[PDB]
RNA sequence: GCGGAUUUAGCUCAGUUGGGAGAGCGCCAGACUGAAGAUCUGGAGGUCCUGUGUUCGAUCCACAGAAUUCGC
């Protein structure tokens, strides 16, 4: 058995159970003794930094992340959406922004889980224009949202006081989504008759 | 036309709360035997039907299509 199969069965078990300390002492090991480390095991690396509930992997997240450009393997879609969660945990919704600006560059089509570190940052900060400005490369990468992130987008402009926005955004949230949650039911009906 | 079930090795089929899936038979070799069956050991053998998705990760979860099949 290869030791690059035998590094990606543990790291497996470390986002299974979330040992962040095994996984970032699996990677120095690992590092160490020049093991290969595939794109598979980089994410599995930083998905595990970017867990949030105080982390210890989330400062090395960041130095992982350098590593992998040096060594200049490939990243996929789940890098640049695992390296926006660590940019959003250190408080900078505009880094998580600037990673799904990078992956367009480099030919990957992002997801719906790309853009939900920067949207949902930008609309917890409080500011809608950069809220906006987020939704806005969506519709242009051919992104779809569902109701989470119209939600965030419609409080975000009612707490702003943006009547217009909370109405063409509510307009979407009626073509997408039929059946709206409890939570998003009370927040619409309450500036409805505010 | 409607509704359900099934799709995983050459054949019959397992397996399931997601982290490189096996069995039985067959095929080839070993072993054994004068020789052969049998018994036993090992090996080769896969687009886990297709597309789009969810996920850090899909044979497994969501939607659609296709084929097979049962009832209307």
């Amino acid at each position: 058995q290869s030791p690059e199969a035998l590094l990606k069965q543990k790291l497996d078990m470390c986002s299974k159970k979330g040992d962040v300390l095994e996984a970032l002492r699996l990677y120095d090991e690992a590092r160490r003794n020049g093991v290969q480390l595939s794109q598979y095991h980089y994410n599995v690396l930083l998905y595990v930094c970017s867990l949030a509930s105080s982390n210890p992997g989330l400062s090395r997240g960041f130095d992982i992340f350098k590593q992998m450009i040096v060594d200049k393997v490939v990243p996929n879609e789940a890098t640049f959406t695992n390296g926006a969660r660590l940019a959003v945990a250190k408080d900078d919704p505009e880094m998580a922004f600037d990673m799904v600006k990078q992956m367009k560059a480099f030919g990957i089509q992002p997801r719906l889980r790309s853009y939900g570190p920067a949207l949902f940052g930008f609309c917890r900060k409080g500011d809608a224009d950069k809220a906006y400005e987020v939704d806005a490369h969506m519709v242009e990468s051919e992104v779809v949202p569902e109701e989470p992130e119209l939600a965030a987008l419609l409080k975000v402009s009612m707490d702003t006081k943006n009547a217009d926005k909370v109405n063409k955004t509510l307009q979407r949230l009626r073509d997408l989504v039929r059946q709206v949650s409890k939570s998003t039911q009370d927040m619409i009906e309450e500036w409805q008759k505010s």
